[PDB]
């Protein structure tokens, strides 16, 4: 097994993966670390699986049927992957935690979003369909577009956005186009 956690990438007290070689903090896996289960099988070894169940389930889908999913256990488990995947990407930090608005010239979002929210959201299960999900997932960018105006700090909002938005493509198979 890998010697550091795959999602933030530093060492420390690691849960293996039984089927893979990654290795994962506790809180850093979602959903966080099953207490028993020997063997356990991470949250990337539970989606190939369902995949490799199901073929035909990577054939390509609209967005607009995909959102109006309910959220059975693995469209659950999907949105939980989906969150993972951003979290993986070291400029989830700025979005992780309860944000706070005093600028010049601007004023704080209406509705305030952060992934530890969705986090324990999706913990809560607190989302029916998995346009919810994605919705408060897409409405965290969208914030930060707005607050951050012409600063260029904005364009962490749009790196981060990216990264949600192809891992959104590939792990519910939408249909490719140009
Ligand atoms: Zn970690
Ligand atoms: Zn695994
Ligand atoms: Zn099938």
């Amino acid at each position: 097994n890998s010697n550091i956690c795959e999602v933030c990438n530093k060492w420390g007290r690691l849960f293996c993966c039984d089927t893979c070689p990654r290795s994962f903090h506790e809180h850093c896996h979602i959903p966080s670390v099953e207490a028993n289960k020997n063997p356990w099988s991470c949250i990337f070894c539970r989606i190939k699986t369902i995949q490799e169940r199901c073929p035909e389930s990577q054939s390509g889908h609209q967005e607009s049927e995909v959102l109006m999913r309910q959220m059975l256990p693995e469209e659950q488990l999907k949105c939980e992957f989906l969150l993972l995947k951003v979290y993986c990407d070291s400029k989830s930090c700025f979005f992780a935690s309860e944000p706070y608005y005093n600028r010049e010239g601007s004023q704080g979002p209406q509705k305030p979003m952060w992934l530890n929210k969705v986090k324990t959201s999706l913990n809560e299960q607190m989302y029916t369909r998995v346009e919810g999900f994605v919705q408060d997932m897409r409405l965290i960018f969208h914030n930060h577009k707005e607050f951050y105006r012409e600063d260029k700090f904005t364009r962490l909002g749009i790196q981060v956005q990216d990264i949600f938005e192809k891992n959104f493509r590939n792990i519910f198979a939408i249909q490719e186009t140009s």
